[PDB]
């Protein structure tokens, strides 16, 4: 789906989140509440966390957003050849709860935005249309396994 240059430019950066990837996960998730609360509502034990430093000192959110990263590279090192990966997380995302893809939008908007925040001089306009495309698919196949499953991610 993307060049293969595409790939190398999102996987160039991906490098630079796996030095850290518990910092990037507590950024990645506190811009996520913070722009859109609603998302917050998704989490009942996040629920009580209320102010950022509440949130930088959770262990529990830490270790979700590590979670959170660990199979999103995951998924982005399959270059598009995901469907093994994308499959259970689409069932925990559409069965236990219901996250819709505008959420998911939501979410690769917090990562594009500490991606560029942390690695401007690896994260320019061509690296960030190449992890905008990445990040496009997966929630176009995340979105068609949804429906697979009875969930049109509304
Ligand atoms: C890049 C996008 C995302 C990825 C890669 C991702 C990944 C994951 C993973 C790996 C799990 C654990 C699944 C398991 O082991 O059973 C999970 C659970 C969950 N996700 Fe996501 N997620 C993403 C976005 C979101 C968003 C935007 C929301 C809500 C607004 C959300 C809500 C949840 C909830 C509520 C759970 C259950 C966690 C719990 O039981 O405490 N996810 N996610």
């Amino acid at each position: 789906v993307l060049s293969e240059g595409e790939w190398q430019l999102v996987l160039h950066v991906w490098a630079k989140v796996e030095a850290d990837v518990a910092g990037h996960g507590q950024d990645i998730l506190i811009r996520l509440f913070k722009s859109h609360p609603e998302t917050l509502e998704k989490f009942d034990r996040f629920k009580h966390l209320k102010t950022e430093a509440e949130m930088k000192a959770s262990e529990d959110l830490k270790k979700h957003g590590v979670t959170v990263l660990t199979a999103l590279g995951a998924i982005l090192k399959k270059k598009g050849h995901h469907e093994a990966e994308l499959k259970p997380l689409a069932q925990s995302h559409a069965t236990k709860h219901k996250i819709p893809i505008k959420y998911l939008e939501f979410i690769s908007e917090a990562i594009i935005h500490v991606l560029h925040s942390r690695h401007p001089g690896d994260f320019g306009a061509d690296a960030q249309g190449a992890m905008n495309k990445a990040l496009e698919l997966f929630r176009k196949d995340i979105a068609a396994k949804y429906k697979e499953l009875g969930y049109q991610g509304g």
